């Protein structure tokens, strides 16, 4: 009979096996009967260091036993292992030469959130963004496969990625060119007709926390050929009862201010559904983490989660907004990338009032930059019709949030992860003025043109340089004639954003400045072109310029 | 049924039935003769103007039996794609407009919600129309409507991800809808599983039972899906021989076009490199790889209406050392852009992506325009991105992304070219420079694209330099950084919108520098321009030789 805890390790347990296991060839030196102790052993230590560090927790544990089992059975590393989304990979890591390296998990210059192909050679994909395992692993049979090379491929996804198209493109595709490939579903929320209608072999459903069924199917499955198909069931959180019970809290923990942007946003949508029954609210499963919490309890018949399908969420907020209703979607910067046809060509062409709350903006930290908000300025405001915009603070993302919901058009509002300077909120719900920035500041010589929440740290600067500083409030429309009185009384415009420079809020500026022949000198700050590897948001931030004593730095020497 | 007809068919039917409204005063007993006068009318008009052919055709009696059986407009109909809604157009009061189509001014390529009041959702990329007609039902629940809502779509859409997605979804909330699968491969068990009611197969060029069956599943609730099967080219023998070829036609009564230098380029690099894989999400013929497909059948992948997968699949493949070429036009990129990020840009993978049909592609308008690639993969680190200006360089550009070991991009338009001559070998070129070709006193046009055969007209008039700038990342700065200096206006020059495009990447190192030399950005304008001539999209937007020079010489003064 299994055991279940209900407490964390606050110091590291005992696992004299585990440390036999410190590598895939190590494991297969031990023998089956050792396996489920090991189990206990894996299960215990991740307990610990995840408690050490805090992290992604539940997924871990449902996999405890599958991990094991792939790597006794396949020949890692040159059997390829892929990890959809990867933040159940923590198991995977410890057993494959990171174990004491945990200790650095998700900190500056430690191992990474997800797995990672710079990291290590048993990561065969980065991933971070779901679903996309079984594209990968088809690639990598069909690259495997014509070198003559006889390695397996096996891609291991949860039933929540498995709702993305792009999973089910890579079905159909596997299928038409009879890949030898395993899709081991990694199910934990009449299971078979569906896959072997897609031309897959089904096998299963089986118990993915019983070791030797978990054996004996791999072993039988590696060799088959074609495309094959292996249900496993997993309880989220298995062995640790407060996750058992409550996998949406274990989903992640922390290491044993003002609202969060998302709870003004959350507090935003409730308000005004509350004044105007046209208002839907749509999420591509990040309920809890975009905050449509309250909204989904009080406003049921108008909350719409639509699965891991980005693609599919803003269709449809198309389709409801051409019956008069007022849908918002909500969705984070990184994950609305892969919704921007569905943006441009169905909502933007057809000129659609559809409201994009657009979280995670700017860098995200511990994450890193898979999850990156870094580019949406840019691949947004180059899409006519969209009005885009930018909240320097709580206050200001309530009233932008009102200001795009009433537009008649499509609109897009971004704010980052965390809390913010925690000013003030007017309850009220009255839009602002479009396309025209607030001058928080009146002064001479240096002009910071800040599009979102650097404000605070541009109101440190500006007082020791007297600057004028404005909250540009829109990216588009550009508040114009601001930028030419501006440019016309200053010696520098500094513009400043979370976002990518090339193509940002800047270039914005840039652009308007150059069809006006406008000789100011403008410097431009923001994100630069690389990938920022994962720190604390404030660690991230710093290396980026964008503190205070970044951007003092980068005017000070502009003007020396 | 062997000849386009030339004069206007006698449709004393068919001009009874100008609106839906008076299609239903019509006997069923009509009907048959109604389909067989708006075929004719059909293949009349369109022989006038040119336009898709094959696949209205193919849902002249679906049309009619939608339109008979259900109260349009008041009820939504949703036409997936759209190139099969000629019909659907005729019988919605503009049959007597069907002269102006895909001409300036006149009846677009597609449905068009501000067209007709008929046309629910506007489309032209495909896989749209279930999430669509699913919001629409949901609004119309949520109001107390009792509207019906009903997709159309073939069953290449239906191999698309975000079908998949709106069937799931509309499956998990009950949605009242009907889709029917316009199957003309000729044909269960999957759309049941998904939560969906499956009738058929049905003939669906038997209006009998097409209208039948459509009345019974009118009013049936939930998720409803019908099957039905049609031929390509219904009723038009050349068309029912060669839909490929009748699938688009022209009117009645000289350089190799650059997807065919793209194609053979794909070939040529084949024969020398082993690893070459060659991947197009359903577009074999638009791309051209045809002779590719032929000659390397073990290394050409189609992967069906799947550009997300075909991204994320050739990362896979560069992950194993193979070198995967994705095809893929500008408008249909933007439906990978998160797995070229994701899955390609952060891991560095060494992929390179052929983007044809990148700048104005004409009469088929703003939902195919290739407006806006050079912005929203220029801001993506790792990106090489390039700009050929002529069939030469795009061989050129081609061998030098692909030699490249990472992330490229080259993009070139729909159609042909200046038709310089082609230098057969496989060499690259340097990366990040420009080429003078021709140097001036006052001006200097720095072109990315094609616009460099007009820059070039112009450039004699004012005495210009201009630049063959060939890469918007990594920018040719020490280039500009002297151009800058020796000119009173640079003036940039693409195909591609202005806002975040290659002139603002000039911008961006002008600004980061210091150097104040004034800068004129030509490009695309911040609207969608409207379907015409690809010269008379170009007039607009003024990127011909003659817009080039009144911009220019409005800015000198
Ligand atoms: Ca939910
Ligand atoms: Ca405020
Ligand atoms: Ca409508
Ligand atoms: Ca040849
Ligand atoms: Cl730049
Ligand atoms: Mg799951
Ligand atoms: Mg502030
Ligand atoms: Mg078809
Ligand atoms: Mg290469
Ligand atoms: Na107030
Ligand atoms: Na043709």
């Amino acid at each position: 009979m299994p055991k279940t805890l209900h407490e964390i390790p606050r110091e590291r347990p005992a696992t004299p096996l585990l440390d036999r296991a410190s590598s895939p060839a190590e494991l297969r030196r031990l023998g089956e009967a050792d396996l489920e102790t090991l189990a206990d052993e894996l299960r215990q230590y991740l307990l610990y260091t995840v408690g050490q560090t805090g992290g992604h927790f539940g997924a871990g544990l449902g996999v405890v036993e599958l991990t094991i089992a792939l790597h006794y059975v396949f020949d890692t590393p040159d059997d390829r292992l892929v990890w959809d989304v990867g933040h159940q990979a923590y198991p995977h890591k410890i057993l494959t030469e990171r174990r004491e390296l945990m200790g650095t998990l998700r900190q500056k210059n430690g191992l990474a959130a997800f797995p990672r192909r710079a990291e290590s050679e048993y990561d065969t994909f980065g991933v971070g963004h779901s679903s996309t395992s079984i594209s990968a692993a088809l690639g990598m049979a069909i690259a495997a496969r014509l070198q003559g090379k006889e390695r397996k491929s096996v891609a291991v996804i949860g039933d929540g990625a498995l709702t993305a198209g792009m999973a089910f493109e890579a079905l159909n595709h596997a299928s038409e060119v009879d890949a030898d490939m395993l899709v081991i579903l990694n199910d934990n929320d009449g299971p078979g007709t569906l896959f072997e209608e897609l031309g897959w072999n089904y096998i299963g459903p089986i118990d993915g926390h019983d070791l030797p069924t978990l054996v004996a199917t791999l072993r039988n499955m590696r060799d088959m050929k074609g495309p094959q198909f292996l249900h496993v069931v997993t309880k989220k959180g298995k062995g640790f009862a407060p996750a058992e019970l409550d996998p949406i809290g274990y989903h992640a923990i922390t290491k044993l201010g003002g609202p969060k942007y998302s709870s003004v946003f959350g507090q935003w949508l409730c308000d005004m559904a509350a004044q105007d029954a046209r208002l839907l609210g749509i999420t591509p499963a990040m309920k809890e983490g975009s905050d449509l919490v309250a909204f989904s309890e009080r406003y049921p018949e108008r909350y719409f989660d639509v699965a891991i399908a980005e693609q599919h969420a803003v269709t449809l907020a198309a389709g409801m907004a051409c019956e008069g209703m007022k849908p918002v979607v909500a969705i984070y910067s990184t994950f609305l990338q892969r919704a921007y046809d569905q943006l441009i060509h169905d909502v933007a062409v057809q000129h659609l009032d559809v409201l994009f709350a657009i979280d995670r903006a700017g860098l995200v930290g511990e994450d890193g930059p898979t999850h990156a908000g870094s580019f949406d300025i840019s691949y947004l405001r180059c899409i006519p019709g969209m009005l885009v915009m930018t909240p320097s603070d709580e206050d200001e993302l309530r009233k932008l949030l009102t200001t795009g919901y009433l537009f008649d058009g499509p609109a897009a509002v971004r704010y980052p992860r965390g809390s913010g300077p925690n000013h003030p909120i007017d309850p009220d719900l009255q839009p602002v003025e479009i396309g025209k920035g607030v001058v928080r500041r009146r002064g001479g010589r240096v002009a910071l043109l800040v599009f979102g929440v650097q404000l605070a740290e541009a109101m440190k600067v500006a007082e020791s340089l007297d600057a004028t500083v404005v909250d540009m409030r829109f990216v588009k429309p550009l508040d114009e004639a601001l930028v030419r009185e501006l440019a016309g009384s200053h010696e520098l415009l500094v513009t400043i954003e979370e976002n990518a420079v090339m193509g940002g809020a800047g270039s914005a500026v840039g652009e308007f400045l150059a069809s006006e022949g406008l000789e100011v000198p403008l410097l431009q700050l923001g994100l630069p072109d690389y990938y920022v590897e994962h720190a604390k948001p404030s660690e991230m931030l710093a290396e980026c310029g964008l503190d205070a004593a970044g951007i003092e730095k980068a005017v000070r020497q502009r003007l020396d």
